[PDB]
């Protein structure tokens, strides 16, 4: 007995004037027949247009990333200015950012708390590398992060959340994750949450998938017990998109 | 004798739609008696915004940052979707970065030059901290980055290069920079273009001065004979910048 799903595209670091403009068309023509929650996080450059051509309404923006704090930050965007231009959903602690920015389980905790403070929705990233996974420290791992998020919310600020699970460890190591690994990744999230926090909270929160989902094997990793949904990379940009989402029935 | 001095913006992580909108007008209705260059870069959010605000046509806009190449590298921005957007101008190098997000001279060089490569004009930026100043080191470091920056480039290149000196000992350190110490510096790094890599590039260089500049010591500093501009920050949310920019003539 599932929440609402949500499909999120992740589009990085890419995009142009035309083709953005050309998926856009894409999902305002799409008939989404069921209760999905679509999420579209694109560059800074790109939320004005966006905001400006979604229209679909089951569709809303978010941002790839943000700075707790205004000021002498040259280059970084920040929340105070994001609420402004009147976006309420963003995606925090993305594994590139940890790995190639120096985001630690602090600095995020640190946002997405600062994020929950300003009234954002969160989609708080977490996962273990290849090295944490066969030493066999997937626990011991993405419940520290949990924590380190957890450590700053209240209870009716888990509400605002919604935690991602990426498996580092199968992502573009040559490594492969099978729906049963992904599944009980998710399990055991959840039953953190839940042992900790209250399952009234644990039962209503959505964990989605970060790991490679295409047209292909998403359905099968929706049926998955624990699985809530999609955060997407390269299929976001494509049309197989909108074949992901209705993976989501 | 001069080449065309610059007053740029450096908007940093600050703004909002009404503020951006009631300073834009400002500078739309300011008239603009001499050849000078205005710059203004604000935040990825706020480009568009101000592509299609200023509409005086000795403004253009510019970036406070971006990444070499597009891809799966959440959250940032890269030159090929800048220039897409229509953005030929950036700032790279800014001692926030350096200082709080880990670019050292070998990243800037390799931006810069990128940047180059892909046709946009840029505002290098360098300086030495507090304990380069006092141990006497900063002929030693100015040097060593523009250095770094200039093993990069073709002659041809340094055409679309500008570089603005920060002196980042006095930048918010309680320490105090005169005219005569920022001329001091000016001249070191004229010398060494001159003396490395051509005269001719030399002479039609421009130098600006990120320091702190305000309504007031503005003239004056323009006054010194290797100035030939400003990279402004605070005073470039403010009204100000019209003296600032009038300090020019």
């Amino acid at each position: 007995s599932k929440p609402q799903p949500i499909a999120a595209a992740n589009w990085k670091c890419n995009g142009s004037q035309q083709s953005l403009s050309e998926l856009i068309d894409l999902f305002n023509s799409t008939s989404i027949n069921h209760d999905v929650q679509c999420v579209v996080a694109s560059t800074f450059v790109h939320l004005a247009m966006t905001k400006e051509r979604l229209s679909h309404p089951k569709f809303v923006i978010a941002a790839q990333n943000a700075i707790a704090k205004s000021g002498a930050f040259t280059g970084e965007v920040s929340l105070p200015i994001l609420k402004d231009f009147g976006v309420n959903w963003i995606v925090l602690g993305h594994s590139e950012r940890r790995a190639y920015y120096g985001e630690t389980n602090e600095i995020v905790a640190d946002k997405v708390a600062a994020a929950v403070a300003s009234g954002f929705m969160v989609i708080a990233c977490i996962g273990e590398t290849l090295q944490e996974r066969e030493s066999g420290r997937t626990a011991v791992v993405v419940l520290t992060q949990i924590a380190a998020i957890a450590k700053k919310l209240k209870k009716a600020d888990w509400a605002k959340v919604v935690i991602a699970y990426e498996p580092v460890w199968a992502i573009g190591t040559g490594k492969v994750a099978t729906p049963q690994q992904a599944q009980e990744a998710h399990a055991l999230i959840r039953s953190w949450v839940s042992s900790k926090i209250g399952a009234d909270v644990a039962g209503e929160l959505r964990i989605l998938y970060g790991g490679s989902v295409n047209g292909k094997n998403a359905r099968t990793l929706y049926q998955q017990r624990d699985v809530n949904g999609f955060l997407v990379g390269g299929a976001s940009l494509k049309p197989e998109f909108v074949d992901i989402i209705k993976a989501t029935q």
